[PDB]
Order: structure tokens, then C-alpha cells, then sequence
């Protein structure tokens, strides 16, 4: 007969499918917590100890899974604690429902306690931002701002007065649309502008496949074209992964967060096919002023041409599209610029595996992420910070289309690691988890480690401790006159912290004593959480966009200088490897 | 070698093949106008009286052709008349560009004279809002305002400090990406969910096909279903016209807007197959309160259950999911349903005749559109103002797929008439245009008669003058418990307005003045604009919301009262129909 | 018992002194105009033709009364069109409330008719900016509003939903705090801080007192430490008329509205007081780029050391600290300084009275304000547009302390002739008004001389015909390169716009016509509104920041030039007056 309209939006996101939300209970959103407490079979509450994890561990939900992820603050400062989570979300285009408190319809603009008008706080973030005025269609507009929110791929954020949901509403009234949601069926690509776009891809001296993570269903087909046609892969950071690392022609990412192969053969490439990508360094580094013919295929018209100016832009499915080439072409002979590139690929990952392979001395990150390696499951998930970890990360981590990594791509708020592995945990509670972050980023989320110790979710945490911010002070060495200032810092020792949470936890500062901290920890991590603070060197790591290796190009002191500083006396520059099998820069 | 970044900005216009655009000037954007004044035999400047009109004749520019409107207004007030328009955009999800004037960048933030942060002013009504800040990046930041007013449907603002379009650029370093555009692509039906909703709307009693201007490229397959099936056919206002008005199973539109036999068929069907249709009356009127099974066809996946739970939900193309059911029917026999509502059709088309035929006495609405439909060409475009012309031209005009008419559907920001017939005449200078307004709307935009006569825009204007603003009049008398306020007042004689503007006009008062006056102006609009002020009395137009026909319903003297001021004694009810063809109500 | 809360609502209106408001009337508001109704003995509600005008008449309101303006507009297009006045009262800095229709709560939030999210369009421009949501508070909430508008000295703006005003509320609830209003308390000068200032001031070599409409208390003080002390007087333009335009002392305002004597004298001054004085071109125009002492009397300290800093810095009351002053000095001799300024303004004087006293002839705008001068009244108040005629009235017209004059200072909104003078009749119905407008201006608020009309305010409006945007093609002569674009339009006869609206009204085109036109016209606004529209030649009015008449600074050809194009044959520079009293230049 009758509903409280509470319990009806608890309903609708039931029939949405939504597992888990995050918050943290307030005055003003007691009403929905109500709720959710009579339906702790059907949906699992996740009370976080910083409302920014529960926003950033439901941007996270989204990133994995596809499917909305939901969290909620108190009015006033439990909302304005969301931010960087829903900023990240926005910026990383994925589903995310916001609820916020608010004090109830009769008391507001009254200027009472924590009460304000709540509506232009949260106007930027959100593709969806409106304020519930009645109980009757609460339901209604909850549903609504979930199919926005799936449709634009972006926020929905709705301030609830707290007495709404108190409210009996009629029980055959409101209804769910989750049952009318699908994906859309797309024609076939385009096929004039396929066979166009292939002929002057194969007539290039110099391609290179560019790829993001819009080509994310289309791992098998790229390797393919790549082995096929004799084209060098690389892609964008977060697509990492959707080739194995493995593979002999994948030459990495370009820019910063980068591998020295993928920015010497983008250089020299004529040809580009700019796949699903929309690298945000394309203009500023002006990463195709080289480039002949530049051509394009993604799924959003609104990216057509976006970044650079462009031949052929095919609007399609990437995996449909890279098929259909795949379909029309047939096997090339090795040539000088594949050869060349492969060789540059063994060359950059002996360097790697020289950095990993040290066996005892004051520690690196770079035995650190080995260790990682040794002990990750093939199908581990990697929450990963903000900061020198990207890059350490991107370079050592070896994985394939079984794994999954998540960061803050775009808008890059550090504080991700900790609440990234909380949702992958909760998402897939039989896969490997590692929390991978520096220790600047690991302190401003750390209270969150009572989060995993309280879920009994068995993250592996390991934090890079080297008493910086390391990102920071490399670009102040790059940028400033004056000394370095705000980048060099005290000393946390995060085995004490993870104590304190009454988490199991190692300290280590010697390379020798990796082995066997980690081999606790991966046993460890089958029932519980566990950190690893890793005490690490405070060495620049190589800058793939500031090598000096090429004799025609930088003077002998500033290679020997390079050599010395990043420990690179055998890398060679690619012209060697371009000369090595005839062509030249 | 160079180029001024003023004249690169006008290439990127001229490149995405912009034609017409419309503003004033002022200091604030005379930059931009001097890159115009170069470029005036490649691109048309339009100026405008107001900046309201500038930016509501953008916005139909773009309703009638897809094509992105473009207006500007300078620093502060310029801008911020542009609101109504832009708004008009946003609402009837239309590409607008719309460039704001600002200080130059050595005086921002100066407080100094019309100086002010602009940002926030358009932040609400814009997909995309930004202040150029660079010269060199200035083309880049069009083009992607461009690009993403298209693919959003949307506006794309751009303030611009004044002196950055005089800065010179780079001659070889900007582009547009018009070369790159397409639509997005249109998704297909699944077979299976097709032929569900076929059997579904097949076993219905009394089924309708209920469509919007989602299905535009849809009407032969209308048409051929509602032939073939024997279903009856409505439509949304803007959608009228799709299917020719003549076709005697098309019912009209539902609520207020609306002809007699769509509301009441609506009350009875239990089958509704609700098909590009985004009707916003559909929960507040609970206009499907007693369907049964609710069908949708929608390209939009944030539409897919948003006005009714859904039964079958298809996201595709109309055209496409209707050529799909069309293709796995056959011939049908008549029902009782079906012939029930032809009759009622029939009864409600010779009402409306009634009125129409009329041959002296006072002038009506009726009548003057009468005079209207004898005039018109078969491909005649009507850019429609707000008010009770809505519903009378609605119900009069005789359209077919053949026609255009616009208003501002959604926003319904009174004063389109003008600048909407403005747009028509430029983008189809040998066809008809009608402007057709009630004389508040036509009110507030009548300066902009001067633009038709300066830039010999030969449209047909008709202002129904009634001295009130009628549609609001008829709220009040329905919901006011105190006497009138606001709604009647003073006479303004727009052929002495229109003699001002240097427009010929006539002023006419009786039915018999009709037939010479509109012939003569016909001849005058093969050269020139010309207006026609009707004096019209206050007879309120049939309510078709709120019927007294039914004494099952209504008693005897409401249903006595209704027809003598409706002049409805020849009306019946539909239950009279029903109850004809064995059908109880 | 109990009481509408709409009902409530007006009472708090009128407890707030309120006499008069504007706008349209809509269903979104109606519940809000039910109130009016049943109240139209005790407040006047102003039906305007378009929400802009409203919003223009409330500010104006405000600048000629000090209470609060009051306008409202429907939900969407109507509060929309609200904006140009909002923002002309925000930056005019006066109190404006402006209520905004919404759908009633049951339809918030499911996008239905003319409904959406209206709080963040209000955001920019208002000092306060809710949505009410109930409607016992709604009273509290109106007058939190108004409290706020008055203590902030800004726009207040609250959405109200509908169904709120007809709800019933307890009649002994709700109360006004009207009677608790005190304006803000006025600071007084340190003695020593104006002693200070005094000394700086009489060991002045070049000084002048340089004040704005904050010192439009102390227009007695500043003539007679002038007389007193031999300083010259200067003013913003808005401060014309606080010191008698007669005084001998007074050189006029500095820039473009603007007179001769005072932008030469300011480019010589070695010290500046600078009174209740916010003069927005102070950094860009390098005003103060030679000041060697700047002395600042303001009662904002958000004032203090913003237009240039400051070396001695009063916060307080402008006639408080000028009558300090005052006190502690006494009668000094003549100086150079002084004399050499006398002799300029008398110069420039005899420059203006030869423009103005031409008998026959093609008629410029000199004439046509000469003709308003014979007719004009001791205390005629002169709402005025935007554009040339702000520099031709700065000039011409002869204003006392008993004048008031209003324009948009600020936001520089065009329009405002019309709403400011019908705001000036309603609330001074025994002074004589005129509205002076240029004919852009007056084209964007035409539609409201029917409100004149139909109110029957008798408004002396004289349009400015010049066919052109004349001050934004003398801005484009200045900067541009290209031809002049948007600035020469088609003729609008005013006459018959008039006519049209049933307004007497007259045009002319000669100066010989004018006397007897005039005093028609004076006869005529004796109980009903008039218009003339005055053809006037496209002469361009003489730069005063452009000045070529000193051979020390200009060459002998651009001088020539300049006394051709200028009639100034007779005009001397400031030089020949300093040299003939034996200073430099
Ligand atoms: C500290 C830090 C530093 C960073 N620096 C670097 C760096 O140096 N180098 C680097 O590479 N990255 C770097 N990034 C990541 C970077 O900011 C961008 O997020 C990333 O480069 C963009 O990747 P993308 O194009 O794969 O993803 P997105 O920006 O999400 O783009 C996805 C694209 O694919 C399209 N798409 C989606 N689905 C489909 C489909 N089915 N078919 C076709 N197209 C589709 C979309 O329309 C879009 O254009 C850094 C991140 C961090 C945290
Ligand atoms: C004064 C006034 C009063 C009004 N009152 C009424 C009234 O009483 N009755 C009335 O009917 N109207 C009325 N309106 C118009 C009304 O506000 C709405 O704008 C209208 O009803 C919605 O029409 P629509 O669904 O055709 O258009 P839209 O709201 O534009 O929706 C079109 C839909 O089609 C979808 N679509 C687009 N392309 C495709 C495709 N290729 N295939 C499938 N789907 C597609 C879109 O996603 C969208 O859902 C009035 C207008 C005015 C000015
Ligand atoms: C088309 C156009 C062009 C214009 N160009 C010019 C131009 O060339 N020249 C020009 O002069 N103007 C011009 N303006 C007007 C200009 O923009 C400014 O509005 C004006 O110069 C500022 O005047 P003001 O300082 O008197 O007023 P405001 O900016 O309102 O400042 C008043 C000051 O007095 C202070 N105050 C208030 N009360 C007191 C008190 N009791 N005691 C002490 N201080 C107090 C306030 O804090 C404030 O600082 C133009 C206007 C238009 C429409
Ligand atoms: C919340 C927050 N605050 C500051 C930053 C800036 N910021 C970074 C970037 C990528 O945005 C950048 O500026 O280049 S990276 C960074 C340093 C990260 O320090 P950590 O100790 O976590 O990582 P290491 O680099 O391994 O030392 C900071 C402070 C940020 N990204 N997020
Ligand atoms: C700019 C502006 N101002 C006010 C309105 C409100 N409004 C209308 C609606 C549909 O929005 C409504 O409230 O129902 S309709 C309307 C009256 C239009 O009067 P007209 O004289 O033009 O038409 P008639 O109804 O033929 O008299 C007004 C003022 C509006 N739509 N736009
Ligand atoms: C609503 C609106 N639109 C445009 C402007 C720009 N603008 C002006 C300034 C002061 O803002 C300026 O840019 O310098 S002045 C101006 C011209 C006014 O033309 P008129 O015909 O009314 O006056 P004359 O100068 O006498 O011809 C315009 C269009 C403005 N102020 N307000
Ligand atoms: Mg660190
Ligand atoms: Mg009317
Ligand atoms: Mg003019
Ligand atoms: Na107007």
C-alpha cells in the first residue's frame, strides 16, 4: 500500500544492480541510512574513514566493472569531502552516483547548523546536479540520475533533503528503468573508409599503431596487425596491458609516463594510426609535428580530429574496425623499421632487467616492482598512486590482457591507491590485489587502511618510501632557479601505521631482504590485508622525454653525464638500430 | 607566414562551412569584427537589432538545416542578451556557438569598464564554456567548440579578450577538423526485440503508435504501420507535420497543445508504442496512468524508461526499428477500436472546419489561419511564436513532410517568431516563410521587423493581437482565485510599428477584410517582408485538456456552458463512438 | 488562523515600504500574481512588455530612491530575461529582489514544461540565490532576501515552485523584519589621518579634489573648499550635477565621457584627492602614471589602495571628513594652477555653447540637448541610454543638486532609457522625466513605450537618430583596419513607433524645427508621454582623450584636421593657459 521513499530508493539501485556504496553517516542523510540498514542482505554499505575514498572507491567500481558506482556524504563538509573522487570520475568518464545530506525541507534557508544551499557546490563536477524537493518522485529521480550518469559516463549528484525519505509514499507508484538498459548494436565500419585508411597505413616506410584504452576489446587484433604488417605497437599509459609487455614489438608509452622506445620511434613514425586514444600531451609536446599522414579511428565524433589534423578519421568501434583491416591484408616481409624497432624493445628492457636483477644494496624502486612481479598471479588487479609509481609501474610491471591497473588518469589526484584496491577487493574477492603507491600519495588516504582491515579485504600494499615527492622535486631540478622547496620531507614509517590500523606489516631497506618479506606477504594476503613500507633511493629515474644518447643530436658531455646519472651505459639511441639495418633520421 | 589569430578564427568558421551568423558589436569584439569585415565575401554577417535575436535565429538556424548556428554578443550586456536564445538551444538540443567579448588580457581583472569575470554567467546553459586566454591555441579552442556543439547537441561558449584576435599567429600551425566531422552513428533494432514488440502491439485491443521528432525520416513507415496495422496514430506538437495532417488515422497531439481525439484516445489505449518521443507531460498529466503495455523506440539510451516503465525497449533509429516491424506484418482488418476513432476524427476535423469557414462577423484566430493555409505553398516553412498560436496553429495549419515549422519547443521563450523566420529566409530564400505570433511574443522581439526589411527578408509575418496575453489569461481563470492581473492590456498597432520599420502592413478586424489583404500580401512577400496585424477577439480556444462533452463525465450544464462557449454543439464525445462499435469506456 | 502563504509573502513586501514592482505574469507564477491581485489597493504591480525592462525599472528604482527595486519573471524565458537588469543592479551596486517562477515541487526534477534546475543560473549575479521548498518559511525566506539585498547593497533572487503560495501557513507565524532596518553605520575621519591629508593637499603645487558619486552628500563642501582653497574640481561622470555644472572650478569628468579641462588637468596634477571615488579606467588609462601624492577618502575598505596607492588613506563618511577638512583651513590666494584651469574651462565652455547655439542647419545632437536645456525643468530628472548620448548629455546638459540622472554605470546596458524614466515617473510623479536615447538603445526596449502609454507616465523621450552604433564606429575608426562592419543600419522612425503604441510624438530633422517642437512636447508631458525623434548627422563628437591642439604634442596637419572635423577652431590647449600664468607644461 504504502513505501517510505527511502526504502524505494534503495530499490531502485537493487534493480540497477548496484553490490556495494561507500559513505559515512551524517544528521542530515540519517534517513537514507535508515534505509540501507533494513536492506544489509541485498546491498552492502561500506563505511569509509574519509568520504573521498568512498568517492574515489566508486570511480573505481566504474573503472573496473563498468557498472555505476555509488557513494554518499553528509551535508556541508561530508559532500565537499567527495571531490577529488568525483573529479576523477568525471575526468576518467565513468558512471558515478553521488548522494548528498541536507537538512530538512522545513528548515532550509533558514541558515541553520551545516545547512547552505548545497546545489552550486557540486554544478561543476556533474553532468547531473539537482536538489529533491519531494518524496513522491525521490524514487524517480534517483533512477534518473543513475541512467544519466550510465548515458553521458560521468557524475550525477542529488542533495536529499533528510525528511524526504522518513515519507510513505504510495507502493505501486515508483518503478526502476534498469530493467530498458542495453548497449547499443552498431552498423559494420564504414568499409570505403576502412580500405582507405589501410592503403595508406601499408604504404608508409615508417607506421606505428597508436593505441588507447577505446581499444581496450581489441588486444588479439592489434597484436595480429602488428605481426602481420610488420608494425611497432605502442599505446597510451593506461592501455598498457591490453598487449602483453611481453610481446617483442610493444614499445611502450610516450611522453613522461613513457618508454624510451615508443618517444624515439613516434618521432621518426610518417605514418600514425591513432586508435581509441586521446592522449592529452598530443599538442603541448607537439608529439606529431613529424608526421606525413595521421589517421584515426574512435567511437566518439566529438574526438574526431581532436588531436591532431587528420586524413582519414574513421567513426566506429575500434575492435569491429581493426578486424576489418585485419580481414583485407595479408603477411609483409620483416623490414629495416620493424627490425630496428625490435631490436631498440630488447635493448630498453635489457636496461630493465638490469635495474631488477640486483640482488643486494640500498633499494630501489625498481627490485621493489620485481619483487611485485615475482609474486603477482597472472590475473592480479594493481590499484596504482600518483607520482614517480606511474612511470616505475608503466616500465617494470609485466602484464597481459589478464591483468587489470587502474591510476587517476586525467585528472590525477594522488590518495587513489588505497580506495582503487579497497574496490577491486570488493569487486573480485578471489583475485590478487596490489595497492601500489608512493608514500605522499599512501599519506593522504592512509586512515583508509582500517578500511581493508575492517572488510577483511586482503589488499598487498606497498608503499615507496623515499621521503619526497619525487614527481615533484625531478620537475623543480627541471624548472627552478631557486632550491628545491615543499618536495623533500619527514620520514613515515607506514609498518607502524598499518599497526595502528591493526594491519600486518614489513619494513624494508636492503634489496636482500625482498625475497622473503614478500613471500610472507603473498601468504599473508590469501585471508588478510598486508603492507610493505619500502625504503627506497631518492635516484631520478631515466626521462624517456630528456634522453641524451644520439651523438648527432646531444654533445658527448651531456650523454656521459646521462649515462652516469641513470645508470644507462648500454642503452644505445635508436638511429644506431636505424643504421644498423640501413635507413637513416 | 603569419596570420592574424582573428582571421584564423574565421577560417575555422568558414572551414565547418558556416554561411550566416549573427550579433552586435561593441569594443569588446571589434576584433573579431574586423576579421569579419575582411572575410565578408566568404562568410555573412548578420546584425541584428537585439542580441536575443541573434542567438534565438542561431538556434533555429540550426533546427531547420543541423547546421550549427553561430551568434555574439559583446562584453557583459551584449552577452548576456543572449541568454533566451541559448537557453532555446540547450532545451531543443540544437549546436549553437555563441562568442562573448571580453576586456583585453592586460585589463582583466582590473575592475574596469564592463570588465567582469564572464565565465560563470554561461556556465549553466553550456556544454563546453571557456575564456581564450592564448592566441596561438585561439583557432583550436573554435574548432573545439565547434566539434563538441555538434556532438553534444549543444552550446559551445567562448569568451574572448579583445586582444587576442588581433595577435598574429603562425600561418602554418592551425586547422579545423570540419574535415573530420560525421554524425553519430545511428544503432540498429535487435530482431528478437522487434519481433516481441510486433506481437505485443499486434495483441493489443486498442493499441496507438505515439511518436516525436525522433522520428523524423520515419513517416511513410508511420504512415504504412498505422494503414496496414489499423492503429491509430499522435504525435507530439513538434512532430506534427512527419505524417500529413490530412491523414484521417492521425489523431493530434495529447494535453493542451493538442487536438480532442489524441487526449481522449490516450485515456482508453492499453498498448502504447512510444517511438523518438521525449514528451515532457507524460508523468505530470499521468498520461499513461491506465496503459498496460508501454513500448519505446529511442536512439537515447538516458531516454530508455525515463517517462514510463518499459515493457520493450529498443535503443535504435526510428526509421530503422520501423521499417523492421513494417517488414514482418501484414495486412490487418478493420476494429472496433480502430474505426471508433476515425469517426472521432471526422467529428473533431468538421468542428474545426466550422470555425475555418466562417465568412464575416468578428475575426477570430480561426479564420486569420484559414487565410494562412489558403495562401501557403506546399513546402511553406512557419517559424512559430509561444502562446495560444501554439495550439491554434497546431490544430489549423495543414501541413505535410513537405513543411517546416518551428517554435522553441521545450524552453518556450516567448518572442522565436521573428528571429525564427529570419533564420528560415536565409537558409531557403525561395521558399515561403511565415512568422507567426501572438502580439506579446511579437512584442518583445518587434525591433528585429528592421532586420527582415535591411536585409530584404521577404517573410510573411501575422501578429494575432488580442491585447492580452491569452495563454496566461486562460491559466488564471482556471487556477486564480482573485481577479485577472497581468494578462490584458494596452493595444499595439504593429502596421504602424511595421510602417516604422519601412515594412508594408495591414491592419485588419473582420473575417470579410481576409481573403483581398492576404492575397495582396502573398504578391508583396514574392520581394519583400510584410506584416498582417489581426485584430482577434478573446474567445478562449477549445480546451481540449479539460472536455465537458461526456454526461457520464460532466453534468448537464457544464456540457451545455462548454459547447455554447466553444461553439462545440456538434462535437461529440468519444465514448459515443466507442459505444457505436461495441466498445464500452 | 491562517493565511496563503503568498498572501504572507506580499505582506512582507509591503511592511518593506515596497510600492511598486514589474513583470510578466505565467503559469509558473501565477499563485505569486493571485497575491498581487487580491492586494492591488496597497502595492502596484507594473505590467512591463518584456522581463527586462522590469528588471531595469527595479535597479533604477533603487539608484533614484535608495529602496529596494522589486521584479519578477516566469519560470525559464521569463526570469532569463531578467539578466540585463540584474546585472546593471549588481554592478550599480543597489538593492533589486527578483522572484523567479518554478514548477510546483510534485513536477521539480522530471523535466517537464518550461522546468529545470534554475538556481545555478541565478548563481553569478546574486548576492543571495535559493530555491524555496516550503512554504511556511517562504515569508522568511522573502525577507531574508530583501535584508540581505539592502545590507549587501546587490540582487537577491529566490525561485519560488508554484504550489508554494497556495498553501495555507498559520497566520500569527510569520513576521517582517523591516522594522528592524538601519542603514550602514558611517565611519568617521582620524583627526590626525586629515590633518595629514590637509598639509599634502595645501603644499600641493597642481591639485585637484577628484570625487565620485559617493560624495553626493558633500556637494557643498567640495564647491566651497574649491572657492576656498583655489583647487580645481573634477568628477566621475556619474558625479555630474552634485556640484552645479555653473561652477566655474568644475572641469568636468576625465576619459571618453568625458570633458576637455579635466582630462588635461589630471594629466598635470602633482597631488589627488580621490573622494568616494571608484573610477574603473584608473589603471588602464594610466591616469595616475605622474601623481606625485594620492589621497583617498572612502567608507569601503575594500576601496583603499585599489585605483592607485594610496599615500595618505581615510576610511570614512565623504562629507564627514570634506567638512573636517574645511574646518581646519582658511581662504588662500590665487594661484597659477589656478587660473591656467579657469581660463580652460572657460574655453572649452564657449567651445560647447557655439555647438549649441546654431539657428538653422542639419541637426546634431548639440542642438537637440540645448532644445531639452530651454524646456527643462529645475528638477528634471534624466534617465539616459547608453552610447554617444552619455558624452553629449556629460556636456550639455546643465544640471544642479536638485537634478538626478541615471544611467548604467557600470554593466553599460543599452536599454535602460526607458524602463530608468518610467521608474523616475512612478516614483517622482510631479517632476518632469525625459528619457534620452540613442537609437540602438532605444530599439532594444521599444516594446516598452506602451508601458508609458497604458501607465500614463508622462515621459519626454527624444531619440538619438543617427542610423548607426555611432560610439562603436568611432571605436573602430580608432582600431580597426578592415571597413566599418555593424555599426551603419536602416532607419527606424520613432514617430511612427510611437504612433503605433498611441504616444504623441514628433520627428525632426532640422534646427530650426526645434523650439516649437520642444515646447509642444513640454505642454504635452504635462499629463501624457511624448516622443521625439531627433535625425541627427553622423558628425563624430570631439575626443577629449584624443586631443590634437597642441603643436608641442601634434603634428601641424593633425591639428588642422582635428579643428575642421571638430569645429574647434577656437579651442586652446592647456598649455597656452599654463604658459600665460608662467608654468610648463
Ligand atoms: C602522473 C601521471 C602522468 C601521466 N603522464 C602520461 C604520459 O606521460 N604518457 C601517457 O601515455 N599517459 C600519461 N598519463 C595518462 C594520461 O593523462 C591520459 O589519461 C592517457 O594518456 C589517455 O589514455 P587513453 O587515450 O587510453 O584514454 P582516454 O583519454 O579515456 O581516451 C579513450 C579514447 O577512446 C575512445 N573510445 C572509447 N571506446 C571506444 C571504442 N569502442 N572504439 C573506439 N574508440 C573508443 C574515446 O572516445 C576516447 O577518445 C599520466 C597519468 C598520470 C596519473
Ligand atoms: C506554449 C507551448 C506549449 C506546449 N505544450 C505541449 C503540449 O500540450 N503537447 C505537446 O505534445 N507538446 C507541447 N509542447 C511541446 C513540448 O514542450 C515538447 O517539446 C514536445 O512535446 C516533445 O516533443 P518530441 O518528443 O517530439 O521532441 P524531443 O523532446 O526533442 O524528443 C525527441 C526524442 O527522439 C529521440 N531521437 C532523436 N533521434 C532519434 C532517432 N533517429 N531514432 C529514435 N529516436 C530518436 C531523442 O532521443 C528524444 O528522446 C509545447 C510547446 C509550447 C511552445
Ligand atoms: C557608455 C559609458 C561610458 C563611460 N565612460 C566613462 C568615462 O569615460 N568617464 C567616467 O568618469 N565615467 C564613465 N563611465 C561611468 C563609469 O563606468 C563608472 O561607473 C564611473 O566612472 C564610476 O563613478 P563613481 O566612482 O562616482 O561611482 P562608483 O563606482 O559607484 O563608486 C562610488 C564610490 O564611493 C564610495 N562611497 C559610497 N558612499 C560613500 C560615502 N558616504 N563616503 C565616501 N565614499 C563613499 C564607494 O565605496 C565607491 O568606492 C561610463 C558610463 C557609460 C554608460
Ligand atoms: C591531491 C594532489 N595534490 C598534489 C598533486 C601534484 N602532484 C603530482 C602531479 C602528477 O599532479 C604533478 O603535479 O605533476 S605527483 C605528486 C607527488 C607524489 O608524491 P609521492 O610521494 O606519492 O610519489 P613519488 O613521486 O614516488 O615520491 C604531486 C604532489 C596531485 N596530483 N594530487
Ligand atoms: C519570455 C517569456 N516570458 C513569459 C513567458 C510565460 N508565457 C507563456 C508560457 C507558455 O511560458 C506559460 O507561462 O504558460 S505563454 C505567454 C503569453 C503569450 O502571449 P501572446 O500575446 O504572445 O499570445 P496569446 O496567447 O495569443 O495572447 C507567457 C507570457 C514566456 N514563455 N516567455
Ligand atoms: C545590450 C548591449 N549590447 C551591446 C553593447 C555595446 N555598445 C556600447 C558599449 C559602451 O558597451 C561599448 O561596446 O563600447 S555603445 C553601443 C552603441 C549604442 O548605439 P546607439 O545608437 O544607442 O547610440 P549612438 O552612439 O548615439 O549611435 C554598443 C552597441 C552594449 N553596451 N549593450
Ligand atoms: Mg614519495
Ligand atoms: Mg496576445
Ligand atoms: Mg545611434
Ligand atoms: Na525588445
Amino acid at each position: 500500500t504504502n513505501i517510505l521513499a527511502g526504502a524505494a530508493v534503495i530499490k531502485v539501485l537493487e534493480a540497477w544492480g548496484v553490490d556495494h556504496l561507500y559513505g559515512i553517516p551524517g544528521g542530515s542523510i540519517n534517513s537514507i541510512m535508515d534505509a540501507l540498514s533494513a536492506e544489509r542482505d541485498r546491498i552492502h554499505y561500506i563505511q569509509v574513514r574519509h568520504e573521498e575514498v568512498g568517492a574515489m572507491a566508486a570511480a573505481a567500481d566504474a573503472k573496473l566493472t563498468g557498472k555505476i558506482g555509488v557513494c554518499f556524504g553528509s551535508a556541508g563538509p561530508g559532500g565537499t569531502h567527495l571531490m577529488n573522487g568525483l573529479y576523477d570520475a568525471r575526468e576518467d568518464h565513468v558512471p558515478v552516483l553521488a548522494l548528498i545530506g541536507q537538512f530538512g525541507t522545513t528548515g532550509m534557508n533558514m541558515d541553520t547548523f551545516q545547512e547552505m544551499n548545497e546545489n552550486p557546490i557540486y554544478a561543476d563536477v556533474a553532468d547531473y546536479n539537482v536538489t529533491a524537493v519531494n518524496a513522491a518522485t525521490l524514487p524517480h529521480v534517483i533512477d534518473e540520475a543513475i541512467r544519466r550518469a550510465y548515458a553521458h559516463q560521468g557524475v550525477a549528484v542529488v542533495q536529499i533533503p533528510v525528511d524526504l525519505p522518513w515519507q510513505q509514499i504510495p507502493a505501486e507508484d515508483w518503478y526502476a528503468s534498469a530493467n530498458s538498459y542495453q548497449t547499443p548494436l552498431l552498423p559494420e565500419p564504414d568499409v570505403q573508409a576502412v580500405t582507405r585508411l589501410t592503403q595508406t597505413l601499408l604504404a608508409a616506410e615508417r607506421p606505428l599503431i597508436y593505441y588507447g584504452i577505446g581499444a581496450r576489446k581489441a588486444g588479439k587484433e592489434l597484436e595480429q596487425l602488428s605481426k602481420t604488417l610488420k608494425i611497432p605497437l605502442m599505446s597510451t599509459y593506461p592501455a598498457k596491458g591490453i598487449v602483453a609487455d611481453r610481446y617483442p614489438a610493444y614499445l611502450g608509452s610516450a611522453n613522461r609516463v613513457a618508454q624510451k622506445p615508443a618517444n624515439e620511434a613516434l618521432a621518426q613514425a610518417d605514418v600514425v594510426l591513432f586508435v581509441g586514444n586521446n592522449y592529452p600531451f598530443a599538442e603541448v609536446s607537439k608529439a606529431f609535428k613529424n608526421t606525413r599522414y595521421f589517421l584515426q579511428i574512435d567511437i566518439d565524433p566529438a574526438k574526431l580530429g581532436k588531436r591532431h589534423k587528420t586524413d582519414i578519421a574513421v567513426l566506429a568501434d575500434a575492435q569491429k574496425t581493426l578486424a576489418a583491416i585485419l580481414a583485407q591484408v595479408s603477411e609483409r616481409e620483416s623490414t629495416p623499421w620493424w627490425q630496428a624497432n625490435l631490436a631498440n624493445v630488447k635493448n630498453w628492457r635489457a636496461y630493465l632487467a638490469s635495474l631488477e636483477d640486483k640482488q643486494e644494496g640500498p633499494l630501489q624502486a625498481y627490485q621493489v616492482l620485481r619483487a611485485v612481479n615475482k609474486i603477482a598471479e597472472p590475473d592480479a588487479i594493481y590499484s596504482i598512486d600518483v607520482g614517480d609509481i606511474n612511470l616505475n609501474a608503466n616500465r617494470h610491471l609485466k602484464l597481459t590482457p589478464s591483468n587489470r591497473h587502474i591510476t587517476s588518469n586525467l585528472f590525477a589526484t594522488m590518495g587513489v591507491g588505497i580506495p582503487g584496491a579497497i574496490a577491486a577487493k570488493l569487486n573480485y574477492p578471489e583475485r590478487q590485489v596490489f595497492n601500489l603507491a608512493g608514500d605522499g600519495g599512501a599519506s593522504m588516504t592512509m586512515q583508509d587502511l582500517a578500511t581493508q582491515v575492517q572488510y577483511h579485504l586482503p589488499v598487498i600494499n606497498v608503499v615507496f618510501t623515499n621521503c619526497q615527492y619525487g614527481w615533484i622535486k625531478d620537475e623543480q631540478e627541471d624548472t627552478n632557479q631557486n632550491d628545491f622547496i615543499g618536495v623533500e620531507f619527514n620520514d613515515i614509517d607506514f609498518s607502524k601505521i598499518a599497526d595502528g590500523v591493526h594491519m600486518q606489516a614489513f619494513r624494508v631497506n636492503k634489496i636482500e631482504q625482498l625475497p622473503d618479506v614478500f613471500e610472507q606477504a603473498k601468504a599473508i594476503a590469501q585471508h588478510e590485508p598486508v603492507l610493505i613500507d619500502a625504503v627506497i633511493t631518492g635516484d631520478r629515474p631515466l626521462p624517456a622525454e630528456k634522453l641524451r644518447l644520439d651523438s648527432a643530436m646531444s654533445s658527448a658531455a651531456d650523454i656521459e653525464a646521462f649515462k652516469q646519472r641513470y645508470e644507462a651505459q648500454d642503452l644505445q639511441p635508436l638511429s644506431t638500430y636505424l643504421k644498423q639495418f640501413g635507413l637513416d633520421d
